[PDB]
């Protein structure tokens, strides 16, 4: 049955796959030595080229996501060779530091071997490589109540936090046949962070917020052709809103329109004055610009939006049909100022993929 | 077929309306009496009480509504006693009038005879009550291109527009036994228009925007216990958004964004200035402060949806299941600054229920 599964999966990808290759001829032989592969040793191990397409693909398939114009462009690299924890951190710290490629972000995933028997080689923790932590200790909240329960996993295993708005947490993963995570503290030299200024409002600068400059998501797992690396992290650059509408914005995270609303110098009193409103579009103006102002990646909604049309139309023409989540596409800020908006989305999961996965912690 | 679907939504609705009711002991003999009056005429008629009830329980059951919290308390008008154009006419004009009601807007429905063996005894062929020409011969556009069609309809059956970008249509409706409709002028004095200016921007008011205070649906079918009314017009108050964030903001209808940019005196270059994002925010500011400062009632999109809250606790707390459709009840300003766009709702159609029909022209 689990090995049923792991044919008839690799049996389309290797068909997909090769076709876009226009290595179509060559699926046969492919699939006879994959057969044999998986009698012989239960699984079996892609080639490069498959692995560099499946994780394009995967991308190309991720229905939530906006950015996917740029699917074939993913800088895969292929780290299946990794054994050890100093391997594993060494190579967090390369992507890292290659993504970040000085502020010009590269979209990039890091691949690490797949698991075994359902039985993971390398367990990261991390929800990404750069995040702040979190602290919620008898009614005074401090830094990202998202990161709260890693934050406190991390401080079990004897890590402690500097209890600033923004303290970075320490990579944190797990080796096959280790009962304990690691944890390495992120080399400041490699983060970019950029300080939250306006164009316009001198007085923004008092807010005193900041962001990192790379969201790199390292617990979702990459599935192709049956084969499940639980273990690769990724990134894009950032659409403006995720920070200034969500990260910034949601009460639930840094919830900072009151303090956006009396900086820009209005009231915070009356529904009707819509002052959240004009608070996030503020705060959204600053992000785009001081992101630009200081030379790291960024896209505003309304370019990712018409990026997005243009992914669109590309399916279309290269006769694949278009999935996506609706809910997820539409930004927070203008929704129906966007294309997106006005139209509909088939939902259908299709692999290879990103998936969610249980957190090792919690 | 036809009237085993007819006894099996009575059964239904008047198990679940008397027992709201408090009247469930009622319900066997009704049903009996109901039972034979389909057998003996094909059809059965409802109490003033079931058909007020029912209305209300429509309302409620709509997926789309964000302003469910009132459902209760809709004002139910009973004309299924109606024959003539004369008494439809003017019992379309006396919905505009009391729902208006000199600006403190009751939520109302006009409910006019059901359809027969799928015969439609009165066809209204307006979309809402009050509502603006549009026009576009030979590349010019004028007015609401949203009433393109209708307006071309009337102009057809020897109505003619002046052509202003807010030329109210005529009601427009046909009789039952009648080939064409007939079209009657509304008279300006049951129209409340409010002009649309800004709080702090004097020269907002250049662009000599307004719009009208009452917005009554009039095109679609009211279904209650299988009995099909497809001439029912229902008002509400306008929520803000949809004035400005849609009717003056879309491309597609009154697209103002880049006049309303002059205007504020923002640059209209580049997306990263979030320009759209600004201007829809001013401009939705002014529609707010416009109802308000003439007395018209209107809600702003952070209200309603606290409102809606109390509609979900209510629910839950009288064991009634929610239902929902996520995609029209978030605001289309900032919708994750409410609560509804960080759950999920069970689309669900419930009956009875507002439901679209075809439209008689086009
Ligand atoms: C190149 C720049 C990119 C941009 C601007 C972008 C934009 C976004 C945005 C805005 C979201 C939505 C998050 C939310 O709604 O809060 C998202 C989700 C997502 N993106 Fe992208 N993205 C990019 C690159 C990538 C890459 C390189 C991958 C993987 C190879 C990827 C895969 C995804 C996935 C899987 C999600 C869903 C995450 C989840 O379900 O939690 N994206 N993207
Ligand atoms: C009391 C004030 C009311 C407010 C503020 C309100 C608010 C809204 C809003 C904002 C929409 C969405 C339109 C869109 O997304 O563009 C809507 C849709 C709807 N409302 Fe309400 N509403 C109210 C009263 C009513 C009443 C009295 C009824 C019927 C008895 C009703 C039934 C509906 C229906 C059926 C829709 C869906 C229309 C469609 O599918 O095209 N609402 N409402
Ligand atoms: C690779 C990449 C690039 C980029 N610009 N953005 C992303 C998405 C980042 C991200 C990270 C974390 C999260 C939190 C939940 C995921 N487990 C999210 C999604 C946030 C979200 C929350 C809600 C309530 C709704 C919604 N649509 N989206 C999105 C990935
Ligand atoms: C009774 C009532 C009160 C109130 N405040 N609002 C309404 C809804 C009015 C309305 C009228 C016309 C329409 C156009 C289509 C309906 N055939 C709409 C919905 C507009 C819309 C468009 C799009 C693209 C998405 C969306 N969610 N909603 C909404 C009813
Ligand atoms: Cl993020
Ligand atoms: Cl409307």
């Amino acid at each position: 049955e689990e090995k049923e599964i792991l044919w008839n999966e690799a049996k389309a990808f290797i068909a997909a796959c090769y076709q876009e290759l226009g290595k179509a001829a060559e699926v046969k032989d492919r699939l006879a030595d994959i057969k044999s592969e998986i009698d012989l040793t239960g699984s079996y191990v892609h080639t490069k080229e498959e692995l560099e397409h499946g994780a394009k693909m995967a991308w190309r398939n991720s229905n939530r996501c906006i950015g996917r114009l740029f699917w074939n462009s993913l800088n895969v690299i292929d780290r299946r060779d990794v054994r050890t924890k100093e391997e594993v951190r060494d190579a967090l710290f390369h992507h890292i530091e290659t993504a970040t490629n000085n502020g010009k972000i590269r979209p990039t995933i890091t691949i690490f071997p797949p698991e075994e028997k359902g039985e993971k080689q390398v367990e990261i923790w991390n929800h990404q490589l750069i995040r702040y932590a979190g602290y919620e200790s008898d009614g005074e909240r401090i830094g990202d109540p998202a990161s709260c329960s890693l934050t406190a996993a991390c401080e079990e295993l004897g890590w402690r936090g500097e209890r600033t708005d923004f303290d970075l947490l320490p990579l944190i993963f797990r080796m096959k046949g280790d009962e304990q995570p690691v944890w390495y503290e992120l080399p400041r030299s490699l983060v970019i962070e950029v300080p939250i200024t306006h164009p316009d409002i001198e007085a923004f600068s008092d807010l005193e917020l900041k962001w990192y400059g790379v969201p790199i998501i390292s617990d979702m797992k990459l599935e192709v052709g049956g084969i499940h690396y639980n273990a690769a992290p990724f990134n894009g650059w950032y659409m403006g809103t995720e920070i200034g509408a969500r990260n910034l914005a949601d009460e639930k995270r840094y919830d900072k329109l009151k303090k956006v609303a009396s900086v820009i110098g209005i009231a915070a009193d009356y529904n009707t004055d819509l002052w959240k409103d004009q608070a996030l579009v503020e705060l959204n103006k600053a992000v785009l610009h001081s992101y630009k102002k200081q030379g790291v990646s960024i896209v505003d909604h309304h370019t990712a939006a018409s990026q997005f049309k243009r992914f669109e139309e590309q399916a279309e023409e290269a006769g694949r049909k278009l999935t996506g989540d609706w809910t997820w596409l539409i930004p927070p800020i203008s929704p129906a100022a966007t294309h997106i908006f006005h139209r509909s989305y088939d939902n259908s999961i299709v692999k290879p993929n990103y998936f969610y996965q249980d957190k090792p912690y919690e």
